[PDB]
């Protein structure tokens, strides 16, 4: 499976990866699933997606109530 990471990757391992933006102090999620939880602010299930400064989070696998595996894509 092409371009998709673990839910518990950490953002601040990704995003110099992919030049995501820096985050604050008061930061409020320090991993992918974390991202997309909170942007939903919700459980998010499988094909449940959030979009990002640019690019699309889209949770592909769930093991459980853990955001397992996530699909990146761009945005238009």
């Amino acid at each position: 499976e092409s371009l998709t990471v673990e839910g518990a990757l950490e953002y601040v391992e990704l995003a110099p990866q992919l030049n995501l933006p820096q985050q604050e102090e008061d930061a409020d999620f320090h991993t992918v699933a974390g991202l997309i939880m909170e942007e939903l602010q919700t459980i998010p299930d499988v094909g449940d997606f959030a979009d990002f400064h640019g690019w699309r989070f889209e949770v592909v696998e769930k093991e459980g109530q853990r955001i397992e595996r996530v699909k990146i894509t761009k945005l238009p």
